[PDB]
């Protein structure tokens, strides 16, 4: 298991990352180091690690092994630990925005006592810590500047779709209308697609000399369509999954959010079909939730997710076919086995 | 007056900053992007444009009248609208996290009907635009990586200051025990003196191809002091000021702040001075102010300030002597000019 075989030194790691960014020249801003230091700790550990995992697994599989030294095995950890402070900026935040209660099981660091809205800045050095530790491993190499950008761009691309979604659905304000598949298919894009698949896959490229403009777009054509699949599966497994299997419990019809499931609910509707859902979906009772469960139920969706989930298994398998050479397929085929759930 | 001469243009420049960053090709998200035209338009205009205009003066300053043509210039305008932008990402944040009402004699962004919390996203795209501006009109210019680092080292100080600030004066949690000098300092120093002197005048420099590392850390000790002196100032003018002057009206007391005032206030009393401070520093109640202010006149602080202003003047005076040059001192000058108050 190519992952499993990486996050031992990868979680390592994590020791310097934070040694380096607190390391006392200064010692008036020892205060403020001290609370980077909780706040890294706090909100970069307890995942899963995929995406920051992704950029050291691409790495092995893009280089030549020859060419894979001490120095360029420290580097590949760290702009992996971008990823994931990239990742622990965008929840501090939105779990802030979307007055979230938990994150991995533990009370959102905004909700810690003491802390409330400094999270808001809190947030930000989680993303400047990006740019510092750039800087630190990476200023002398050719890929530099091509790491920033693609930091900058996935970070604008994410707060475009951010602001997408909370346009889409309002706290306080239940419409539904907005709720198309057309608009689906674009907060997933820019809010989760480009920066959980695109950035540590072109991230690995990068550092691997591979910055041509044609190779970045078809790697980009094939993990934006990867990354809406495993959304939408999120969205189904959310309510249909058991909570053995996913880990979360399903709260997305409470949150009155646009899943893929409400969507293609909207779409299969007689005009009274809609005014069940209308009555139902976004409230805190539960009687009221399961009759949402039952009318999704009895349009057959899941018969709907599995033949999505044919064709886009079908349609991968081309692009990849298509469009991963010159890079090796095991890059993207073991990205799917490792977030398939 | 130099400034005034450069504004007009430089505030025109804005309809186009605002037309490219939302320059159509993918209409899906035409609904965010109409949000960031709304967020900049709200966010980035009202103010006096001390910081950005001094990127255009200090070009002027600093190029050889021949090597400035009119692309110069367009990028010129740009950098200062970008260190613009970076204000406006700031403060909409910081009045989110103070809890402020209003902003520039309106009411805060997030306290806008609609915005709320929402607002920590719409900070965030506005960060995002700068780097979205220095690639759409500087990516081929030998100084584009030079800025890219500098906005990113000044919003990564500003945040350092913004935690050191945050520890220092918890709101709820009155401490003045943590309202030293040498706190006090430091906070000006990360939190205003970096961002709002060093950086505009560092941005004019790459621009015109001064990169030495002993030119910007003789800009650097120069503005820094002078950052230092014009945040004392507004500390003072917020008290003793007539509001005809300053503009706003002077809430430092009510707000419970660390302010130059009632850091000296503190250094010159007798352990029973300290209890009136304890008791009335922070207080809704209008008497409890006056009381505060009585007791900051008594220990006749006014001369502490004019000595200190004294002072401070003979020493920016002789480190522009000293380290302006190869830099013309008009630029140090022309800024200290513009921003007395
Ligand atoms: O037990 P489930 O996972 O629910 C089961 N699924 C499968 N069963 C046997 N082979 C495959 S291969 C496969 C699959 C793998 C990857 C992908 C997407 C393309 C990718 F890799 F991104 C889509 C479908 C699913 C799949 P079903 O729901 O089809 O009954
Ligand atoms: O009886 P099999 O079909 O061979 C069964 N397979 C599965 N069963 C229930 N869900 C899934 S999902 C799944 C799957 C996931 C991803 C992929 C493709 C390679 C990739 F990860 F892109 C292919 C198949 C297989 C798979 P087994 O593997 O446990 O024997
Ligand atoms: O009417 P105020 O402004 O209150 C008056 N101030 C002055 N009067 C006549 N010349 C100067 S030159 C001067 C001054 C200018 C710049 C600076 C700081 C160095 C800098 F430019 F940054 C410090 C003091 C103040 C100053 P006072 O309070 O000293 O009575
Ligand atoms: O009677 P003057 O002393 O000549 C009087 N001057 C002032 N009066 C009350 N406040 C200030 S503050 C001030 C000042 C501010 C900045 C500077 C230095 C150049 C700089 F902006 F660094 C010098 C003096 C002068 C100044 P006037 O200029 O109106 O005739």
């Amino acid at each position: 298991d190519v992952y499993a075989q990486e996050k031992q030194d990868f979680v390592q790691h994590f020791s310097q990352i934070v040694r380096v960014l607190t390391e006392m020249g200064h010692p008036e801003i020892g205060d403020a180091i001290a609370r980077l230091k909780e706040v890294l700790e706090y909100n970069a550990i307890g995942g899963k690690y995929n995406r920051g995992l992704t950029v050291v697994v691409a790495f092995r599989e893009l280089v030549e092994p020859r060419k894979q030294d001490a120095d360029s095995l420290q580097r590949a950890w760290t702009v992996g630990w971008c990823v994931e402070l990239l990742q622990a900026f965008f929840l501090v935040a939105d779990d802030i925005m979307d007055s979230s209660l938990t994150r991995r099981g533990q009370i959102c660091w905004y909700q810690k006592p003491g802390v409330g809205l400094d999270a808001i800045n809190d947030a930000n050095l989680l993303e400047a810590c990006i740019y510092r530790l750039l800087k630190l491993y990476c200023r002398e190499q050719p890929y530099y500047l091509n790491l920033i950008e693609l930091f900058l761009q996935s970070s604008y691309q994410t707060e475009i779709g951010q602001t997408l979604d909370l346009l889409t659905a309002p706290q306080g304000n239940v419409d539904l209308v907005r709720f198309t598949e057309k608009r689906y298919k674009s907060i997933v894009k820019y809010k989760t697609a480009f920066y959980s698949f695109y950035l540590p896959i072109a991230a690995a490229m990068y550092m691997a000399g591979i910055d041509g403009e044609k190779e970045h777009a078809n790697a980009k054509k094939i993990l934006l369509e990867m990354g809406e699949f495993f959304q939408i599966q999120d969205d189904y497994l959310d309510l249909f999954g058991d909570p053995s299997v996913t880990g979360k419990i399903g709260t997305d019809i409470q949150d009155n959010k646009c899943s893929w499931l409400v969507v293609q609910c909207l779409q299969r509707a007689t005009p009274e079909q809609y005014q069940i859902l209308k009555e139902n979906y976004g409230q805190k009772e539960a009687e009221k939730v399961a009759r949402v469960k039952a009318l999704y139920e009895e349009l057959d969706l899941p018969a709907v997710f599995l033949q999505y989930e044919e064709d886009s298994y079908s349609h991968i398998m081309a692009l990849i076919e298509q469009y991963a050479a010159p890079l090796p397929p095991a890059v993207f085929l073991g990205l799917a086995r490792k977030i398939y759930k």
